[PDB]
């Protein structure tokens, strides 16, 4: 049995409202100065990453402002990659994912990222939190909080990934 | 200069009312059964082992439960650890500190808790939450959070380790 | 399904006469001469721990002498340990599991022991015996005599541990 | 001082009744079976051996049943081994000694016995427990228990090994 | 022969005063920083390591404050080490043996502990100060200093070790 | 900024009563033996030699005894060596320098010797002893104790090194 949580216009009001976050709190729209870096976000294959470049598009489209992103694999970081020009030295890296569960993919990208620079910060974006965590690791964005059952399983789906913009819960 | 943040008495209710959360959250104190894991206190050296130490005591006092604690050293995996016998493996483990700031200090136990264990799941603890986060690292449980500058520094004072309770600010 | 062998009173008058029985047995209240060794309690994880600390705070309480007491991890024994300051050269170890069965666990405790020192002698106690020993071993303090089939199983519950105190059975 | 605690009668008399607990609890002359295990008798060297054999003897006299039966060598194994064809895996293993004291002799068969293979299960006889233990070990079939003071010695004679049956305390 | 020195009363006595002695000394009781560094007992073993936990436990006793405590192997420094959590770095060591005789075991205590850390100082306290040093060592804190021939020997009895409390000398 | 702690007169008198000491303690006027041992006298480049050697005469002078004297040199053994003819294998070192504050130069120089041989007992000897050890080395002769804060310079003048003989402060 499956349910509608967002709908595809949902969905784009929340990726705007996320975007607009991100400017506010990294600032990208400034000179960059001493203390505020420039912004980098990665995916997490494969989903992820389609949200990190979606993401990408709006600050673009609202700033004038083209932030670096690409994807982080973390395939062999469990108990390809694509880093934008410039790197992730003394940058502000924000982790994309599409939901938040455990948490353990995301320190297997947090484990990944230190295989491939020094950023000055990471955050982390996602569109959906389903609670859940094992680890005390915590979204600095998140699209909706959706609580769960342990049974339950939430869908996310994004247009060039998978046809449709939408969030779906199943049991 | 320098400046008191909580009073002894403010360090005494805020630690008795984290012990209640965290017997709360777990439920430590219902027959255990499969749902149920075991929690295991680990203290981050020194403070946070200290307080970890606390804790535990507390927690005893309220639920008639004996938690296990213990410390759980950082030392080679920043830039003599003791786990209570029986391990963490599948054990549901609360990392304990004083103060959280970067977060780097929560990362390394992470680290460090990985050679020595499988838990089931890792919360985290602190006395206070001084911001300026560089990790997407936060705690289950929150003394307090005390807005502060990069310039200033934060000390917690506890009885077993500094002859008071307080934490007071600096400049 | 299942079924109750012990209820929480009589694992308190269990308890409560194995203790009385140690103190017999050592005779650790009379005035500790030269051939007269010092006991010491070791508890199997995990409720043989909680079993042996039990124990030393009911001898406590009886005689008002403090015996050492702690944990011995058999891990790395099978297929961290806790020792009381003092160690157990020349002393008289007792080991404390919750149930004895084939008796391996038991086994086990003697190799790990013997990487710790060398006691005067080892004696052993448990909450319950249940028959099936697969080794010439026996408990020197035995809670009650359970007869029971392969397919059964034991499940001791303490309050320090579990919140309850009880033994059932189940099918 | 010396005295007689058992003549040659008594040593036959009792040798007897332990080779009839023995093909009682094993039921050794039914088909081997699931829980039926072919019983394998190994002797301590040296005077454990002289009993194991003529245990087999008659066991053999009683059954018709040969039961396999050789030595277990313990020198090594300390703070010649004769393993029948067939070998010990998942066989019923009973150790054969002379005097149960200390318990330690038995102790290191047990570990030389996991050198050599994997018994379903491991047994204990002797002739005379002389008390005084120092591991939870005990035997499945005791032929005489004698008390003893710490002072005291149990000299055991059988006819293969010093000319004699008997059993004699000296102190 | 034998004859005793100190009584398990002397024995109490002068621990605790010991203990005041290090109290005082180090300023415990305020708060860990510059002028009171955080203090670590560490114990030769054997009874030195069981004298540096009687010392912690008085020292928690009267000023509540839980100092580390643990013990330093000496084997390989010559003509098991446990070290608490956190480690020495910048704290003040206190290295703790039973009985000063030549220095050279001090000696090789300080050896060891630079394989540990770099402490921010060290003290040395001992039960009995025997005489005749053959190095430029001095205990800090002395129980009681005892004039000897070459040919005598000084025997520390501790309750954790040896069931009793004392000092004796014998010839 | 600076006063005279001692004047010219005051370090004779006070060189002298040290080597007086130095014989009293040694005995090296007597017709050596077994448990009467050569005395040599190594001194910490510069100024600890000079004393050394000054000592050396004094002691010739006072006994007509010439000591063995010579330089230990410890720049290789932190964080030109001259040895008298004979070694210092058994024999009495007695190790000089002008000032002891820490301690740490006097270690060194203990590790400097176990390079040059093995002598029966090593003793120190300083002009001054301006307190603020951080480890536990005294000195068996001190010329006066200077109680000085942290903030304060002691410094030795001896003539045959600096043309005078006197220890002034300054801060
Ligand atoms: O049902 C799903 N399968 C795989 C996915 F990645 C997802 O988001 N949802
Ligand atoms: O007196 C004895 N000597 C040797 C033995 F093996 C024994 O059992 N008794
Ligand atoms: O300035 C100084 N030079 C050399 C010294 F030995 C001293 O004490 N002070």
């Amino acid at each position: 049995e499956s349910r509608e949580l967002m709908s595809a216009a949902d969905v784009g009001r929340t990726i705007s409202r996320i975007a607009h976050q991100i400017i506010e709190k990294t600032a990208l729209d400034d000179p960059v100065g001493p203390d505020a870096p420039r912004v980098v976000l990665l995916g997490i294959p494969t989903r992820g990453v389609t949200l990190a470049n979606r993401l990408a598009g709006n600050i673009t489209e609202y700033s004038g402002i083209h932030v670096g992103h690409g994807a982080l694999d973390i395939t062999l970081y469990r108990d390809s990659t694509s880093i934008p020009a410039g790197g992730i030295d003394d940058a502000l890296v924000i982790l994309v994912d599409d939901v938040l569960y455990s948490g353990r993919s995301v320190r297997s990208a947090l484990d990944a990222l230190r295989d491939v620079g020094r950023p000055r910060a990471v955050q982390l974006a996602v569109l959906v939190d389903r609670g859940h965590r094992e680890l005390p690791l915590r979204a600095d964005y998140v699209g909706k909080n959706v609580p769960t059952s342990r049974s339950e399983s939430v869908h996310v789906r994004l247009r060039e990934h998978d046809g449709r913009d939408g969030v779906v819960i199943s049991r």
